[PDB]
DNA sequence: CCGGCCG
DNA sequence: CGGCCGG
């Protein structure tokens, strides 16, 4: 079974002219910061949307952060990095690619890291640091002022 | 294909 | 929304 480090490194978003899609990298970094702060592992869509949307806009180059967050909130399930509760309650669109924003808002499913991954992050902070550093090196190589603080990773990345 | 893009 | 683009 693949390590969390390996699963995170297998996330390879499409590279456009402007750069790779930063959606998955931003949600993963946020989720690592959440585990490190011992926030609950599963968090509602509404809470996650509200936390992550402005980071998506500021650090992820997205125009609409809400519209932005919904893509990795679902797509990370396929990358074996994420769990969405009540998934079978959602309405899918676009040939099964994704849930509608309307059904995400209505059902307000909880989601987050897999239990084994979340438990690893809390128990082995060195493993959290290396996973978050890996994402930062690959996608935020010019490291924006504010990024570590805004993702909750300042103390972690000592 | 399948995850972001864009009529 | 949901079909489209293209890495």
């Amino acid at each position: 079974p693949k390590t969390f480090h390996r699963r995170v490194g297998d996330v390879r978003p499409a590279r456009r002219a402007m750069g790779p899609a930063l959606h998955r990298p931003v949600l993963l970094l946020w989720a690592i910061g959440q585990a490190v702060a011992r926030a609950p592992r599963l968090q509602p869509w509404s809470t996650t949307r509200d936390a992550v949307a402005p980071l998506m806009e500021k650090y992820g180059q997205v125009e609409d952060g809400v519209d932005g967050v919904r893509y990795p909130f679902w797509a990370l399930v396929r990358d074996d990095l994420w769990c969405v509760e009540q998934a079978e309650e959602l309405t899918l669109t676009s040939r099964g690619r994704r849930p509608t924003l309307e059904s995400l808002n209505a059902v307000d499913p909880s989601a987050g890291l897999r239990e084994d991954d979340y438990n690893l992050l809390r128990s082995q902070p060195e493993a959290a640091a290396s996973a978050a550093a890996g994402l930062i090196a690959r996608y935020f190589h010019l490291l924006p002022a504010g990024l570590l603080e805004d993702f909750g990773l300042h103390e972690l990345l000592a």
